[PDB]
């Protein structure tokens, strides 16, 4: 790539991004990460048009940022004992109180019908599995109360109250599911605003913005079954194997041959299904705010041996 070429797009990224970079030194760390990573854009891109990758890579939040400054994002989630305290397993259709032999959709998108709420950035606090929990209460809220209903539920009430997370050093979806069962709610985003730190519980209980009496979960990378539980029950919390170079992911369908089905790293929501470019996917909706990916939102394999481990820890709050 030309050097002025970059060395404008490096002035419009740290015009966009806010970046202060106070001497030369700083400056030309920062300026050699964001030049490799636009290389290897290049020639990823360049493969993608080849078809011989079904994604591209793109300049976001994470284009000058170093591997440990990226963890936080990235590889935040922590693994429990036991995968699924409390929780009721979903095995069969039948289990989700659904008739054998209909048929939903073969695509589909919670956004359609309003029932996802905004996207939110969860910034540098390994946080992800507190998101992913709230925001498919959000969803379970406008499922029963309507699209227009404002559902905006307390990240920060996970991150200091969830007794065996382990805050912005990380956390598990299912644990904060029975946390909230067990409070007797979650407060509102307004009452118990995100401070992208750790801190002490403060939880009110007159400031409740939502309930659970649970929550169920997929037995096993049923991916068939992940998708029938989306378009019936609502988004689902998943987790995934988000190592390098998901984080630079811009847009198509993220298909990483190298993926493990066994790492979990980062915990989403699966808002949707489709299919495009003879590639089915799932609809993601992420946490690192709406300038990220497909305004917030990614796509990635689906009916591919659950790639990336994405049907291996799938759940949904139950109101």
């Amino acid at each position: 790539l030309p050097s002025t070429f970059v060395a404008e797009k490096w002035e419009n990224f740290k015009t966009t991004y806010a970046r202060s970079y106070v001497n030369a030194k700083e400056e030309t760390f920062r300026k050699q990460i964001f030049q490799k990573k636009l290389e290897t854009f290049e020639e990823h891109n360049e493969k993608y048009r080849q078809g011989l990758v079904s994604y591209t890579l793109g300049v976001n939040l994470f284009t000058d940022m170093t591997p440990e400054e990226m963890k936080a994002y990235t590889h935040g989630l922590i693994m429990p004992a036991d995968l699924h305290k409390n929780g009721i397993p979903i095995k069969t259709r039948e289990d989700l109180g659904l008739n054998a032999s209909v048929r939903y959709p073969a695509s589909f998108d919670w956004r359609d019908q309003g029932m996802v709420s905004p996207v939110k950035n969860q910034g540098s606090c390994g946080s992800s599995w507190a998101f992913s929990s709230t925001g498919a209460i959000e969803s379970q809220m406008k499922i029963a109360n309507g699209a227009g209903y404002d559902s905006s539920v307390s990240e920060q009430q996970l991150v200091d109250c969830v007794p065996n997370a382990l805050g912005c050093s990380g956390g598990w979806m299912n644990d904060a599911f029975t946390y909230v069962a067990q409070n007797g709610g979650i407060d509102s985003e307004g009452a118990y605003p995100y401070e992208m730190a750790d801190g002490n519980c403060h939880y009110d209980p007159n400031q409740v913005a939502a309930r659970l009496s649970g929550y169920v979960y997929l037995s096993g990378p049923d991916e068939n079954m992940l998708a029938d539980m989306v378009a019936t029950k609502g988004p689902v919390a998943v987790a995934f194997d988000a190592d390098d170079p998901f984080g630079s992911y811009s847009g198509g369908v993220y298909y990483n041959p190298t993926c493990e089905t066994n790492k979990f790293t980062h915990a989403v929501l699966i808002v949707g299904y489709g299919n495009e470019n003879g590639q089915d996917y799932w609809l993601v909706k992420n946490s690192w705010g709406d300038g990220w990916g497909l305004d917030g939102y990614f796509k990635i394999a689906r009916n591919a041996n659950n790639h990336c481990g994405i049907a291996g820890v799938a759940s949904v709050p139950t109101l």
